[PDB]
């Protein structure tokens, strides 16, 4: 009914818990028909996706599926590293050699061709930044890189595109601190197709000067350059230039459901966009179910970033669900206005948070903020100076006894402790923290769709954009 469902106070009360845990079983189910998760570039994440699309058709909407590239990338077991010639050596994972992360597995024995060295204390090395440090560069071998200068994407890309069937680079030791092994990349963007690994100083520069030596690598890992998906939608009423946006990340992690993470804000989120099908807003209403959030916030980041600035400053609002319904919850509201950790966002986020502040107030419920410590899907819009806020139940934090006491709960144990886990399950759902936060979304949101007028206030108090008729 519009009567109900247009004002804060018939939002909340027509958003049933009942109903976001069936969503939050049906998000469940997709993961158990999809190996058990519902990650970036998974067949869980296609069909949560979909639900999501053909849910929000179903009601009405015009669903924007927006792609993104993505690169997946994860070591399954570890390296190999031999010597075949001159004598056998076999050299020890994670002391004599390491990955690259987003490497392409390999299995590769090949003669070793040192590229453009520059060893010994105060170096400044450019071994295989530029084209012709790979002169007669005998196709078919194992390119020895010394680390320097350049990034490891664009040595490792040298090399293949100079025939290299792989590529070793050891630490710079330009400084004793930088001759072991060392947590290294060749990025997202790599496509050299060849496998990468990293080696200490000191086995680099025995290797450099060996002559005849072969050197038998291995890499076993699964990478796909490949693509994953944002989900937006918006009412067809309400002012197109004063939207309301709220989000929710999609994806699970790679080791399970994430039906608290994040299912609880996915699932809210659509049923609250399912109400909102017949209201009346004065305030458009815009809904996204963010793609990758596990991988770094790629989706909502992508979505941010590619917005036409005419389109960004149309954007007044945007509040973010992550997490609201986790087992030994607490009432987490971000912090917008810095009072508890300094940090405040763009103006009007202040005024979000004291929206949620009140709704709980009213609901006889306590509340506190929490740290926008970026970890999640509102922070390309902090950047962009959007006012925006949020709600968070708690993740590997521990339950103070003063939040026990707010609360309930168990003090000294994690507000989730199946955070990022097999076990995040809808078994992991507490449903008052999921019932109370919904109604806290659907009550902001609706307040939002209706007037806007506290986030101007405060966006005009700090604008000093003055009218002069
Ligand atoms: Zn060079
Ligand atoms: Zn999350
Ligand atoms: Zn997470
Ligand atoms: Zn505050």
């Amino acid at each position: 009914s519009p009567l109900l469902v247009s004002t804060p106070l018939g939002l909340p009360r027509c958003l049933q818990a009942s109903n976001v845990v069936k969503r939050l079983q049906k998000l469940e189910d997709i993961a158990s028909l999809n190996d058990g998760n519902r990650a970036a570039a998974t067949p869980g994440y296609q069909a949560s996706v979909d639900y999501v699309k053909q849910t929000l058709q179903k009601a009405g909407y015009k669903v924007s599926v927006q792609p993104f590239p993505f690169t997946a990338y994860y070591p399954k077991g570890p390296g190999s590293l031999s010597a075949t010639v001159p004598q056998p050596v076999t050299y020890e994972w994670e002391k004599d050699f390491t990955y690259l992360s987003q490497t392409e597995a390999g299995d590769v024995t090949a003669k070793v061709v040192p590229v453009d060295l520059s060893l010994g204390a105060g170096n400044t090395s450019t071994s295989g930044c530029e084209a012709e440090d790979f002169a007669n560069f005998p196709a078919g071998s194992i390119a020895l890189i010394q680390r320097g200068t350049c990034n490891f994407e664009q040595k490792a890309e040298n090399a293949a595109a100079a025939g290299a069937a792989g590529v070793i680079i050891f630490n710079q030791g330009n400084t004793d601190d930088r001759k072991g092994l060392e947590n290294v990349t060749v990025g997202e963007s790599y496509e050299g197709g060849i496998p990468v690994i990293f080696a200490t100083y000191d086995n680099g520069v025995a290797w450099s000067q060996t002559p005849d030596l072969q050197l038998h690598l291995v890499v076993d890992v699964v990478r796909k350059k490949t693509e994953t998906y944002n989900v937006v939608a918006e009412t067809r009423r309400g002012n197109p230039n004063n939207v309301v946006m709220v989000g929710a990340h999609l994806d699970s992690v790679f080791e399970g459901p994430g039906i608290n993470d994040n299912g609880s804000g996915s699932a809210a989120q659509l049923e609250m966009a399912v109400l909102l099908a017949k209201a009346l807003p004065v305030n458009k209403v815009r809904f996204a179910w963010w793609g990758a959030e596990e991988a770094g916030l790629v989706g909502s980041t992508h979505y941010v970033q590619n917005l036409a600035p005419e389109e960004k400053k149309k954007i007044k609002a945007y509040l973010n669900f992550d997490m609201i319904g986790s087992p030994n919850f607490g009432n987490f509201i971000y912090d917008g206005d810095g009072s508890d950790f300094g940090l405040q966002g763009p103006p009007g986020s202040a005024a979000i948070e004291r929206l949620f502040e009140a709704y709980f107030r009213l609901r006889g419920q306590q509340s506190e903020g929490t740290e926008i410590d970026f970890r999640s899907d509102y922070a390309e819009f902090f950047n962009s100076g959007i006012a925006f806020g949020g709600l968070f139940t708690g993740a590997e934090g521990l339950k103070t006894e003063e939040q026990a006491q707010k609360y309930g709960g168990t003090a000294g144990k994690a507000y989730d402790e199946c955070y990022h886990s097999k076990c995040d399950g809808i078994a992991n759902i507490n449903q008052d923290a999921l019932e109370i936060h919904s109604d806290a979304m659907a009550f902001v949101t609706s307040w939002l769709s209706l007037s806007t007028k506290v986030v101007d206030d405060e966006i005009a108090a700090a604008g000093q954009k003055l009218v002069p008729r």
